[PDB]
């Protein structure tokens, strides 16, 4: 049967303040008839959503910032304010319903040790359980400046993640300035999960691996939303050409490359939720190749709907179980893989 207390952990908010900002938003994702319910949910972490979440059988929500959020903030120092601003915000939502609400930091990502130091003043002041991040951050005109973190200035960033043992969530962003012209203002329709989103996650994610990261911080985890945004369709063919290609070539010149095969990451280092992918042959896919106790049911609200994510999981419950290898996969997905990595306390129906 269907199982309550969830864990669902792609779930974004903005300030209130700034429900103007999330009108453009509402222009890129959001279809008409679903307007009034996006702007209500986007706003109010704690209103009708958590009547549903409650309803729909999930236990614990972590909340993230919306995208791009304060990676489309290009001037550092209003960045950084935004960032915690989103912070405090959340954490004085959230502090209401601590048996069923936790929050990952919004973060700044113009400077390593600034983000750092925001990170752990989150999860060891605020109780935080990790970081969403929304890909690269922007920074110059247009945000022009494509800032990534599989440069080795930000080793002192995942040093952090790794001293406080929380992970660390890439969420997609849309395209920005000379990207967003040339390759999207003709197909705009394109703009988020139909191929933009995974497009520039999968790039970033792949960065982290070649360029070593998680060969120098072994113990990092990283959290990927939509079952590995196109990796896994693709891990024969991108691990076959890094042995027939990339890891002789890289190796011949003295280049940093990935140590080990792209699947030990997966297997190792990387998580993935099912948000906006209520697919259960997909899903089917991805548990044979990284094992159903590295993925993690989520929703995507309120891009998604609560109850047709949950719908999905909860009214095809047994032919989820034929899909994954049985009641204990099933349950590990919906929730306890979940409560295992983030070292949940007992939270609502925890035990249901
Ligand atoms: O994660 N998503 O796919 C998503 C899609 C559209 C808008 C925001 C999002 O977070
Ligand atoms: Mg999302």
């Amino acid at each position: 049967g269907s199982m309550r207390g969830k864990v669902s952990l792609e779930e974004a908010f903005e300030l209130p303040k700034f429900a103007a900002q999330t009108k453009e938003k509402a222009e890129l994702y959001i279809a008409p008839n679903n307007r009034d319910r996006y702007f209500e949910e986007i706003l109010n972490p704690c209103g009708n959503r958590l009547e549903l979440s409650n309803k729909h059988g999930i236990g614990y929500t972590i909340y993230s910032i919306y995208s791009p959020g304060p990676q489309g903030w290009t001037e550092r120092a209003e960045c950084e304010e935004y960032a915690r601003e989103c912070n405090d915000y959340i954490s004085g939502e959230i502090a209401n319903h601590k048996d069923r609400m936790g929050a990952f930091a919004a973060l700044s990502m113009h400077d390593p040790k600034q983000a750092s130091e925001e990170l752990t003043r989150c999860v060891k002041e605020l109780g935080f359980l990790g970081a969403l991040v929304n890909d690269v951050q922007h920074a110059g005109p247009e945000g022009e400046t494509h800032i990534f973190y599989d440069q080795p200035e930000w080793d002192i960033f995942w040093q952090t993640c790794v001293d406080l043992d929380v992970p660390f969530y890439l969420h997609p962003e849309p395209p920005f300035g000379s990207y967003l012209r040339n390759q999207y203002e003709g197909r705009k329709y394109l703009i988020g999960p139909p191929v933009s989103f995974a497009n520039g996650v999968s790039l970033h994610v792949l960065g982290m691996i070649v360029n070593g990261v998680f060969d120098r911080f072994p113990k990092l985890k990283v959290i990927l939303g939509h079952l590995g945004e196109h990796i896994p369709g693709d891990f024969w063919r991108i691990e076959h050409w890094f042995e027939h290609c990339s890891r002789p070539l890289a190796k011949s010149r003295g280049d940093v490359f990935a140590e080990k095969p792209l699947l030990h990451y997966f297997r190792n280092n990387i998580w993935l939720t099912t948000s906006g992918n209520f697919s259960t042959e997909t899903l089917k896919f991805c548990v044979e190749h990284v094992g159903a106790e590295r993925i993690l049911f989520s929703v995507d609200s309120p891009y998604e709907h609560i109850d047709v994510g949950c719908g999905w999981y909860d009214d095809n419950a047994k032919a989820i179980m034929e899909a994954v290898g049985g009641e204990k996969a099933y349950k590990d997905i919906g929730r306890d893989n979940a409560k295992k990595l983030f070292k949940l306390g007992k939270f609502y129906d925890s035990e249901a």
